[PDB]
This record gives C-alpha cells, sequence and structure tokens, in this order.
C-alpha cells in the first residue's frame, strides 16, 4: 500500500480546477502523475520503496529521486505516502552503502544487468555501475526536500548517517582521481558508453572539484569536472550541514565540518576553472572542464545540466552569468541546440540527431520567471506528444510522431513540475 487513493484523488481535483482554462495540461498531467505513482512504485519486504524507472526492476538514485519529488506536495496531506517517500530515501541510503559509485541498482541480489560487458568492481546488486557525480546528490536532495516540505525525520536514521559519510568519502577521494579504487571497462563498440585509458577516464589536474565517469545522460564524461554536478554537490553539501546541526545526528560536529570544507573546496573550484567566454565575449559556464585549460561550450538535456542551475538551487535565475550562459545554451553557439517546424530545444549525445528533449523544454519553464514563457513551454510540450498524452525522451524536431521512450517517467514527473510551478502551487 503505497498512498491513499482518497487523498491523492483530492488533490488532483484541487489542481484541476485551479488549471481549469487548460484542460489539455489537466490531461496530461493526470495522466502522467498517476502513471509514475500506479507502475513504478512498490513496498519492498522490509517495507522501504524500490522505485522502477520504466520495466527493468532496477533502480536509478536519479530517476527515482526525480520521480517521487512531485508527491512531496500531496504528501503534506497523504502520511501513507509521506511514508513512502521516506521508505525511498532509506533504500537510496542502503543501496549507497552497497556501493557508491553505482548509478543503477537491482531489487534483490540478483545479478541483473550489465555485468557480461562490464569490467569493474561488481556485487549482486548493481544493475550498472557508471558513477556519475549526480547519483549521490539526488538522495541527499531527496532527504532534505522531504524534510523542508513535510517535516518528516525518519529518513535520517544511522543507515542516512553512514551513507552520507561514504558521499564525503568519495566526492573527497574524487578530488584528485590518481587516487581513485574506481575503473570502468565495458566491451561495446560505442565509444560514449566506456571510459578511455582502460577505464582511468581522461587526464585532468586537481582543481578542486569532484571528478566524474559519466554524465547525467549515463555518457561518458568528455572533461572530468562536469560544471552543473558540482553545483549540484555544493547544494546538498549545505543541505548536508543544516541536517545534521537541526537534528543532532550522530558525528554531526565531526560531518558538517567535512561537508563544509569540501563544499568550499568544490565551489573554489568552480570559481578558478568553471567559466569561458561565449562568441560575443560574455563570461559563462562552460558544461565539462578538466583543469589543464580545456572547457566546453554546450549543456546537456539531462539534469543537472547548466540550464537547472537555478531549479538546483545553484544561483539565482537573475544571476548575470547564468542568464549569458542560457542564451548561450539555448542557440546554435550548443552544438546540440536543435531547430525545427514544430520546437526547438535540446538533443544530446545519448539520442538522435535533431531530436530535442521534453525536460530540458520543463526545465527551460522552470529556470524563467517569464509566465509567458512558461506557459508557452506547457502549449509545446502537449502539441509535440506524438498522440501518446504522455512525455517522451526525446523527438524529432520537424515531426513529434517521431521519438524515444514510450514510457518514460522522469520526463512526465517533470512536465508535472512545470504544471505545478505555472499554478504557483509550492
Amino acid at each position: 500500500m503505497v498512498y491513499s487513493k482518497e487523498i491523492v484523488r483530492e488533490w488532483l481535483d484541487e489542481v484541476a480546477e485551479r488549471a481549469k482554462d487548460y484542460p489539455e495540461w489537466v490531461d496530461v498531467f493526470e495522466r502522467c502523475y498517476t502513471d509514475t505513482l500506479d507502475n513504478t512504485v512498490e513496498i519492498l519486504e522490509d517495507g522501504s520503496t524500490f522505485v522502477l524507472t520504466g520495466d527493468i526492476p532496477a533502480m536509478w538514485l536519479r530517476d527515482s529521486t526525480a520521480q517521487l519529488r512531485p508527491y512531496l506536495h500531496v504528501a503534506k496531506r497523504d502520511a501513507l505516502l509521506r511514508q513512502t517517500i521516506a521508505g525511498l530515501v532509506k533504500r537510496q541510503m542502503t543501496l549507497v552503502l552497497k556501493d557508491p559509485y553505482a548509478n543503477s541498482f537491482n531489487i534483490e541480489e540478483n545479478w541483473k544487468g550489465h555485468h557480461e560487458t562490464d569490467h569493474t568492481d561488481l556485487n549482486g546488486w548493481i544493475w550498472e555501475r557508471k558513477y556519475e557525480v549526480d547519483s549521490l546528490c539526488y538522495p541527499l536532495q531527496l532527504a532534505y526536500l522531504l524534510w523542508k516540505e513535510t517535516g518528516e525525520t525518519s529518513q535520517f536514521d544511522e543507515i542516512f548517517v553512514a551513507a552520507t559519510k561514504e558521499i564525503l568519502h568519495l566526492w573527497t577521494v574524487e578530488q584528485d582521481h590518481k587516487n581513485s579504487p574506481y575503473r570502468f571497462v565495458r566491451d561495446t563498440d560505442r565509444k560514449e558508453d566506456t571510459l578511455v585509458n582502460d577505464g582511468f577516464g581522461p587526464d585532468f589536474a586537481v582543481t578542486g572539484m569532484t571528478w566524474s565517469a559519466f554524465r547525467p545522460s549515463d555518457d561518458c564524461c568528455q572533461y572530468s569536472y562536469l560544471i552543473p554536478s558540482n553545483m549540484f554537490a555544493v547544494v546538498v553539501l549545505g543541505y548536508v550541514q543544516e541536517i545534521f546541526a537541526a537534528l543532532n545526528l550522530a558525528d554531526s560536529q565531526s560531518v558538517i565540518a567535512d561537508a563544509k570544507r569540501l563544499q568550499d573546496e568544490i565551489q573554489e573550484g568552480i570559481k578558478n576553472y568553471a567559466y569561458t567566454t561565449n562568441s560575443k565575449g560574455e563570461k559563462i559556464y562552460a558544461f565539462e572542464v578538466d583543469g589543464l585549460g580545456n572547457a566546453s561550450i554546450m549543456d546537456d538535456p539531462n539534469v543537472p545540466s547548466l540550464l537547472a542551475a537555478p531549479y538546483l538551487g545553484y544561483c539565482s535565475v537573475d544571476d548575470e552569468v547564468y542568464q549569458a550562459t542560457r542564451r548561450t545554451i539555448l542557440s546554435s553557439e550548443n552544438p546540440y541546440f536543435y531547430q525545427g517546424e514544430y520546437a526547438s530545444g535540446l538533443g544530446s549525445s545519448h539520442t538522435f540527431y535533431r531530436y530535442i528533449w521534453p525536460i530540458a523544454l520543463s526545465i527551460q519553464g522552470l529556470t524563467t520567471r517569464d509566465k509567458a514563457e512558461k506557459k508557452f513551454l506547457l502549449d509545446q510540450l502537449v502539441a509535440c506528444d506524438g498522440g501518446t498524452g504522455v512525455m517522451h525522451e526525446s523527438f524529432h524536431v520537424d515531426d513529434p510522431t517521431l521519438y524515444s521512450r514510450e514510457w518514460f517517467s522522469w520526463a512526465n514527473m517533470m512536465f508535472c513540475e512545470l504544471v505545478l510551478d505555472y499554478l504557483d502551487i509550492r
């Protein structure tokens, strides 16, 4: 038993009433919201929560957080769903202790997943072991957001503390990847799916930022300091300080100090290495840097992205450098910016040329104060659904009946987030 049907239905009724001038949004909103809740969420024998991301019995730390985030509003009313979200944080943290370098975990210790192709330290709980900094950001973000929105604190247990320590340790080790016990090689012809230099990745200098193998797209980093993931790290490291101080958790003085030191070191790394210049000579954030002087000018639709920086809480939407970066990202100066008959937006190394991501359109609306822009993007999201009434991974700018991922809950839920944002439901 996952949530209260009666309370959720009543909440959805209220949302529908507020959005009554936009039946087409309500149609898609209810379809996305209910699908995720009814088909991806399950309670395990130990009472914790496992969240599927599609059909495969595996949970991404990233997807599971993003999928359940918009249930926080109704979780203020539905105490059962509040337990369910608490149970997800507990399962995420338990899994982090299993292996903090893994992005995706099995429902039980079953050795399902990518083990036949993947050369790396593996155990039976790991579906995939692509190390992505954001994977460890997302559970801390969820734990914090659950606490702030509902007041729930049961997720802050001893496994939470142990997992927090593991994250701080890993992030610190990875401030100089020369010392890392992580290597990853996949037997594949697709180079985005494996790391260069026999599993070690590209060259880097120490910058104070923390190293990543892969992006939230699951494609490998071109340079190792992935700017939007270090931004998210800075934010959740603030969350860690707030949580440990407020709740007098075991070893607070130590954890707070480590988190603060790490935060300040990553912040300084961003300040010294994250910036570059666009065609017009404006200062902008780079997407990836190596500390050796290379810095790419682009953004990827997967979050954390440079576009999502204010949505992640890293900077103000009004920040000058953010706005310059956003102008550059949403233009052909970004090699993943695509323009067509039906829409313009952001493609990815992970999807076909000319296909753009609803998720980045949702994030675009979530990161502008312009209500007309939010409305435009919402209308565009529903108009470009290929007649399916749900959100896809990517769709072709000249023909949205061409698209990838029939069932993509993350995108479904980010649509819901933009709708709630438009409605000032907060």
